């Protein structure tokens, strides 16, 4: 028939996984022969999720560290770009509150469906590639790259491997840079900063990391994997059968038949070991943003894998000036960084500037109407000379690249959007 | 077999027309035995239309005036009622920009997928629906009524009269309380700010009205219909036909086909005034924020429908201070509404107050790290004293609602989410 | 403030537990003020799902037994309702083959997003609502409810109690009759008729239960819940906590954790006793179509519960010739009937009659091109004969309807579908 | 700072439009400056896009002819290429009646949401690479090309030239290898075969031509572009600018500003030469399956443009018997393909295929119970000996392909599907 798309011969594969540094200390428990059999007869390319993995990859080595904020909208994820930032995070938190495709607000317990997070992926990239398209006819070379990485997460699967197996190749064909897995039972799947969190085995949560891994080599994409353990605060498991997690086994259980465990950093010390081999980054979800408890996670990890890179979760769900003083607090990130987190985010900072500056503007809007608007109009012209551009908000969503898709089909259009609008007149 | 959901008899709907004073002035061109025919054998009940458009027409009547801001996101909506406000208002413009089916960024030219509008005005009623059942278990009684009215976008209906049928149809589902219809033609919609309009003939926006006013009808709901003209600022239309436009032809063509017309406020009264037998509100796009032209607009309606209520887009793609003082800028809604002005909403409010704070966020976090996100939280527990809620996050997606779902199955149960929560330990 | 959708009180929820025969031996473990406390400030009526429960269970009782087949479209039921089915049976298992929202073909182990059951659920009640409108306006009095009750798959839940609580309200949502759940691990779901099958404790389907018929009731409608048991062939389960489950429980356990436990009818009818309170039917999957199997459950079952009604899938799965002559075939549904089975269905019988009639096309077409295709048309035609209507393909998707649309908001209107078409000339 | 996805130059884009045979007679008004304009920085690539219309442009040349069958789902596109068809055809009308957004049954006027048809397409070739993927693990040779060409319907933009350039970006993102475009008003569309069409002007139809060919030039496939005319039945027009359609205007003028034309064989012949430069392919509707009204529009056409190749609709709104012999429909297509029309296919036949098969059944079933549905099975096993493999209904969607994901994620699983399976045991 043609040969586009022909996939690569089992060889091909194995000589990059055995000579790419890329792949230095991964273990893949299958063969390169398994990945070809699952190929099928033609292989998709993936742009987007290609480029951003090894852009997200490359940068994890040449930036003293990678951070992000969380976003749920397009919108959200162009202004972070603009502001300087050079990786997207994708909250499944903010896509369970407002961002998931029931159409209903959840807290974060995997209630959603399942392919929500990937169609927040495709739109943030879709954004992006819209401020790129809007920036290349204007001129605009402010942005070095507006295809800038998203991290997205994977919760813990949704159910089994397969469905691992399917979110993760739903979010490469949506465009995702890498992905984070969580070793909770998903039934009972939780914010790392609720109770009631359950683990599963070690063994089963490296079954999720091979699984991901699986999927990313089918898809031909070098996709970032991110392991994640809940162990800091987790008393619940769902079964003593790996001998790796009988060291905290109590004994007692519960009426579900839940094992009680004993938590604290030494099982994510464990667990974080354990997962190594099957993660490029690792994640210890904390009850306090401390960094002592971080030092220590760190080096026990490092003792035994120097290389291995980390990431932290810098969580509005920590009431930070409770915990810490201004100087800590602006220093926190740069301390993190020199013991080796090298991507860090904020997950939850998109529901908060959201509900936030909607709260304000509604308050004043409901106490003196139009002046409350014009307050923020303001403080919008005022940052024009920090970069900021959406205060012309008809440039903004496209308006003048779709003019000039308008006259290149059509030189002498009389229906063209940005001649005579009050934008051109007024801003 | 059964009387669930039996529908009237045109007697009956006939007699609601002839005495219900919601009726008084409306005139339908079609009988009641026109709208039992198509109704089928079952009318499924509405129940957030229906409830939303009687307290939509009831505060019409009773407030001094009922004011709105887009809304794009559920989150967005809770915030406008917590804070105060009495409808929602629900922008096509930002559904094009930021919310829409297709995934994509568009301008305001009726690019995005029919049924996107409808999508988000029932995740706008999921959210306020959630935020109402959190108060009810918190028994927070601060918010008279959760489920604010919304008037929605039905730019000029994505085709004929059958698809703005079926686009009022789908609104109503989803538990819309009112929405708007604008007479420009369709296949070249744009912003009423932007440049390049076509409108259509007087006739064909009041069958655009008919058609709108008979699906809810259909749909046994009181939907409030708003007419809005295009021609303050448009210079073409699609044809001569209409008696009623001849007197603004000017007889040129263009090579499209299109007429050209003499723009300004004497076509939009003269098209107000044949569209208020089929609007209940009446709404006149303008190229400034103009309080003696909205004037001139009120009186010359009012001297033929003295009892005509009239709405006002407060659009941010005005510059406010560049064309007025402090002064008239306080007082700007006030005047408005002692002129017939009942419903005022800011069309991109969300856009802004979305855009702006991510902006200011991830810039502060681009160079300080922490210390900006910090300033952010600081400011949401400082709103705590205004009414704010969202600081707590968990319980404001519902944690402790589904807390309380799994408490009713299994009293029992060692997985509920609030107790052991970092937000029930430090906030 | 308003009052329609104003919430029941307690006092009268408990009384129509208390009386209304619906409730005669149905047990609730939460209670009426439980109900109450979830509803928040405005309950949405959902007609279709009302009107389908109630129809559903008159026919129940009033039915020699009531019989259905899987449908995956909307025509596909609408041609079950003109054939003269009285139910639709919605097949999680065909929505994984060819009708999910992730677009992809899947077996049937609970892949697809956790919303796609609801979907389809919708999409069949607004064909049976097409087809109900058509023959209104036609004057086809021949069948007496197109809007049939439709049983859809619950599967197991998606998850925990909260994952099944939003099925079950968005199956509501939809318009659904009735929902059927499975005491299956969701994580490793799979078809009755499939291996590698783990059951779940005895308690926590009685959990799953409970939580279907706890959302039904915050939602108001009478929700026909049907509980299945996979006990007949599956050899695993997760936990030996439920000493209900001890007795099968042999004491090997896998490499994950599992538990090897014995199958058979034996753990069926423990199953089914425990739960017959908590179920308006009981469902037992089983290996072959026996009827004398059929009647040891049925006569074990109704020796504890003498009036509780069952239902038996006729499955595809089955190689039926391979087991039954032409006569027992014949009297196979009529046999389970006076067993007590009341609702039966063949599951995959959309997937069959679509799968083989594109082939048995396709292949003649291949051959032939024309003569293949009007060898189909031509017994189409015959089929007019039996009642079918679809060879006026055009009437039969509504263009009539559309028509009556249209010249209900403009008589005089130049531009309507069925006068002068192809089907009005040569049909 | 990746060069994954970096656009080509002008030069190069101009090179190839110069000098590749593909473009040899392909008229672009634009230029390819223009084109890298609107590519931004990165430019995704589209793999199953350009395969398919790679190979549908090789078969349209190497072929007698290419036909097809009308698919609205996904297993009906693979039964299609099972049985051995090169093309998949995805109708519009199919879409509207039973596979579209909106969740409702439409008749054929551009009512369902604009995005519906890319979705059918990227269905369509999910479907298809799943039964790649399963005839690879089974060393199932018997098919040459599973990823059949898909040509998809564009319908009249569903708009302007704006909305026409979204819908092809959609269609080719989705996969699709052509698409057709046909010249009536978007707001009044009808089956060509319906009445109350409308036409649009000959030069707004090269305007929509020229849209498409420019979406698929800045995604970087090599699209086939299709263009249809509704010239034959369609007595109205939207206005008589283009000096090209003059000829047959009357001069009469409708109420709603339509121009009378006179219809038949001439305006087609005349408007098929206009877009003959921007089409790879020329459809005329009609109204009846005749043989030498072809021969005439085909040697009209030719005339001027030996080399133009054209597309037929052998539709089922045609009574075939009551105007045709059996001779003469065996020789149909072998006919039209000696006259140049190289692209055939029966629009509805998955509709009928879908309806007549669920009806016959159905109503068997209501009759006989299981009788019926062992005809139907029995019907299947013997298909067998044609190819048919979907009896076998768990391996067909990929119950085996999934097993080897699961035993290559863990060798030792206890819970694959297919061991123990019925199917294995009595198929
Ligand atoms: O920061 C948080 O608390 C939320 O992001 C969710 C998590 O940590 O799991
Ligand atoms: O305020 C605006 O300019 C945008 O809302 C859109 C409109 O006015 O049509
Ligand atoms: O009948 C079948 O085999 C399929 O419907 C699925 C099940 O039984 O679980
Ligand atoms: O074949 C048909 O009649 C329908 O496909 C529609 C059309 O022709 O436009
Ligand atoms: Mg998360
Ligand atoms: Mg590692
Ligand atoms: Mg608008
Ligand atoms: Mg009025
Ligand atoms: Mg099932
Ligand atoms: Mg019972
Ligand atoms: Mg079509
Ligand atoms: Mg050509």
């Amino acid at each position: 028939m043609s040969v586009v798309g022909t996939p690569k011969s089992a060889e091909q594969i194995q000589q990059e996984w055995d000579t790419n540094p890329r792949w230095k200390d991964v273990t893949r428990t299958y063969s390169a022969e398994d990945v070809v059999a699952l190929q099928g007869s033609v292989v998709e390319e993936h742009t987007l999720a290609r480029r951003g993995a090894e852009v997200l990859w490359e940068q994890l080595h040449d930036l003293e560290w990678v951070n992000a904020l969380g976003a749920l909208t397009g919108n959200m994820a162009v202004q972070q770009v603009r502001a300087g930032l050079k990786a997207i995070y994708l909250s499944g938190w903010q896509v369970a509150g407002d961002a998931n495709l029931s159409g209903h607000t959840y807290p974060d317990q995997s209630l959603y469906p399942a392919n929500s997070v990937p169609q927040v992926v495709r739109r943030i990239n879709n954004a992006l590639q819209r401020a790129d398209q809007i920036a290349k006819i204007e001129g605009d070379t402010s942005v070095e790259n507006w295809l800038a990485p998203i991290v997205a997460d994977g919760e813990a699967g949704f159910g089994g491997a397969l469905n691992v197996y399917e979110l993760q190749k739903a979010l490469i064909a949506a465009g995702v840079a890498g992905s984070h897995w969580e070793d909770q039972l998903a039934s009972e799947k939780k914010c790392g900063h609720l109770g009631g969190k359950v683990l599963i085995p070690t063994q089963q949560h490296i079954r999720t990391l091979t699984s991901a891994r699986l999927a990313a080599d089918v898809a031909d994409v070098p996709t970032v994997v991110i392991a994640r353990t809940d162990a800091e605060a987790a008393t619940l498991i769902t079964s003593d059968v790996d001998e790796r997690d009988q060291p905290f086994i109590t004994g007692e259980r519960t009426r579900e038949g839940f094992y009680r465990t004993k938590n604290g950093i030494e099982p994510c010390i464990a667990r974080a070991k354990a997962y190594a081999p099957f993660a490029d980054l690792i994640w210890m979800e904390t009850g306090t943003p401390d960094l002592e408890a971080a030092r220590q996670f760190s080096e026990a990890v490092k003792a035994e894998y120097p290389d291995q890179m980390l990431a932290y979760n810098c969580s509005p769900s920590f009431n930070w000036k409770k915990h810490l003083d201004d100087a800590t607090i602006a220093k926190f990130q740069k301390e993190l960084a020199a013991m080796g987190f090298k991507f860090q985010f904020i997950t939850l900072a998109g529901f908060h500037a959201l509900n936030y500056s909607m709260f304000d503007l509604a308050y004043g809007y409901a106490q003196n109407q139009m002046s409350a608007y014009v307050e923020l109009q303001e403080r919008e012209f005022a940052a024009e000379e920090r970069g900021y551009t959406a205060t012309k908000h008809q440039r903004e969503v496209g308006a003048g690249y779709f003019d000039r898709i308008a006259t290149t089909v059509d030189p002498n259009s009389s229906t063209t959007a940005l001649t005579g609008s009050t934008e051109e007149g007024q801003f």
